[PDB]
DNA sequence: CGGCGGTACTG
DNA sequence: CAGTAC
DNA sequence: GCCG
């Protein structure tokens, strides 16, 4: 299926390295080239053929060709030595390239240096203590029991509450990095004030163990990023994301929350090219705030952008099956 | 050459 | 506002 | 990094 496997593996390394150094546009560039190579019907066999692929230009073609002929990629041996440490530090939830570079420059080089000498935000402290647990993907079946816990706790307050698991779960993957749950209510109104009760309920039975992003002073809070752990011996702590949205926002919220990330960016870049704006809240149309278009279902958003409905399993990348 | 998704917490 | 996150 |  990926006929250029030996090429993409090497470019992924290089893309990683730019990403942890904070060269994000260049990393975006690699990421699209790499998907395009995976999606190509045959091995690339010439430079010309490489440039012809959207997402691939002069610089990426040379690397693709160098690799194709010579079997290795030179630049992979001139990667800064800081990269693996920068990666290490960036893998802490709540620390990004800036914090990882500040740590590097303060001279830390391991997690233990971080534990014992770095200054950590509240979030980073939690990311650090659960570093290994958050690095491991969970089986699809564990993700299902996380979703059911949230759903059961919500339906004890109001049985009409609709809870669905999105992200990679809804796109069909066998493992999940974290669970993303979207809650709404078809009556348009009873989603309001839910978090207070739902969080209190999930903390009571011991399920939520730490909160990362949760502005609980707000009665209209709409999101929760935190940490859960299923009951039973030896369970790992997992990342859970919950959003609560009004039903009139359901189609746009579902789309957003299903992702993938890269899919959502391309969908939003597309909408902007047609003088519209796509968010988690709405598809909007004047936009010089413009007006919301009605979108009762995901199908409507796709139609209004001139695309065919894409099944969640096929929402890895927009430009994929094209 | 400049733009590259749009939004929401934290401090 | 910068940083990080989804 | 690539694209318009
Ligand atoms: N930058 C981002 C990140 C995420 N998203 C949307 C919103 C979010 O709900 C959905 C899933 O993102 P996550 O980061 O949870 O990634 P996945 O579920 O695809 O994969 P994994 O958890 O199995 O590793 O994708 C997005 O618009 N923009
Ligand atoms: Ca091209
Ligand atoms: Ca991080
Ligand atoms: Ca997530
Ligand atoms: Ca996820
Ligand atoms: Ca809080
Ligand atoms: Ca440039």
């Amino acid at each position: 299926t990926n006929h250029n496997l030996h090429i993409t593996e090497k470019l992924e390394v290089l893309a990683k390295a730019y990403s942890v150094q904070g060269d994000k546009w260049r990393a975006l560039g690699y990421a699209k080239a790499i998907n395009a190579l995976k999606s190509f019907h045959k091995p690339v066999t010439s430079y010309q053929e490489a440039c012809s692929i959207p997402g691939i230009g002069k610089r990426m073609a040379e690397k693709i060709i160098e690799i194709l002929e010579s079997g290795h990629l030179r630049k992979l041996d001139h990667i800064s030595e800081s990269v693996p440490v920068l990666e290490l530090f960036s893998n802490i939830w709540g620390a990004g390239t800036k914090t990882a570079q500040m740590w590097y420059q303060q001279g830390f080089r391991s997690l233990e240096d971080i534990r014992s000498q770095a200054s950590l935000t509240t979030q980073q402290a939690i990311g650090l203590k659960h570093y290994s647990d958050f690095l491991e993907r969970m089986p699809r079946e564990e993700a299902t029991e996380i979703e059911q816990t949230v759903q059961k706790a919500a339906q004890a307050f109001n049985s009409g509450l609709l809870c669905v698991a999105c992200g990679s779960y809804r796109r069909g993957k066998a493992t999940c990095g974290d669970v993303d749950v979207l809650i709404t209510h078809p009556d348009g109104r009873s989603h309001r004030g839910i978090f207070s009760r739902l969080l209190d309920s999930l903390r009571q039975e011991g399920f939520l163990t730490d909160d990362l992003v949760s502005q609980e002073e707000n009665g209209q809070q709409q999101k929760y990023l935190g940490v859960c752990r299923l009951p039973g011996p030896g369970r790992r702590h997992r990342r859970l994301d919950i959003i609560v949205v009004p039903y009139s926002e359901f189609a746009c919220a579902l789309l957003y929350f299903t992702g993938s990330a890269h899919f959502n960016r391309s969908m939003r870049a597309l909408a902007k090219t047609k003088g519209m704006s796509l968010s988690e809240h709405a598809l909007s149309t004047a936009v010089v705030p413009g007006r919301v278009l009605p979108t009762p279902t995901e199908k409507d958003v796709f139609r209004l952008l001139g695309l065919p409905y894409r099944e969640p399993a096929e929402r890895d990348w927009l430009e994929h099956h094209h």
